[PDB]
């Protein structure tokens, strides 16, 4: 499912994002804009290490979601990266938690970094009643 951008903002607030852990919806939005472009069918495989990233929020297979076939993996969301490929996104949402709740939080993904970090992010979730 691809996600319009208000709708996927009214549901993140619902699933209680905002200010999870310090982190704005904002800065949720704009990581999942980054990540997949709001598609929750979104695979990309990591040539270079072998793991592959699952989601609307390209969750690794490396620590957080069990796909069999990544090599010295932990699964420390307790899921098969198959529930990340799903058009409703509790499970997802669910991990995401679950990420952020190490030290390092947002900075997680080094997308986030890149495009979202020190910026002005309040354009990817302004107007949407949230």
């Amino acid at each position: 499912k691809v996600f319009e951008r208000c709708e996927l903002a009214r549901t993140l607030k619902r699933l209680g994002m905002d200010g999870y852990r310090g982190i704005s919806l904002a800065n949720w939005m704009c990581l999942a804009k980054w990540e997949s472009g709001y598609n929750t069918r979104a695979t990309n495989y990591n040539a270079g290490d072998r793991s592959t990233d699952y989601g609307i929020f390209q969750i690794n297979s490396r620590y957080w979601c069990n796909d069999g076939k990544t090599p010295g993996a932990v699964n420390a969301c307790h899921l098969s990266c198959s529930a990340l490929l799903q058009d409703n996104i509790a499970d997802a949402v669910a991990c995401a938690k679950r990420v952020v709740r190490d030290p390092q939080g947002i900075r997680a993904w080094v997308a986030w970094r890149n495009r979202c970090q020190n910026r002005d992010v309040r354009q990817y979730a302004q107007g949407c009643g949230v």
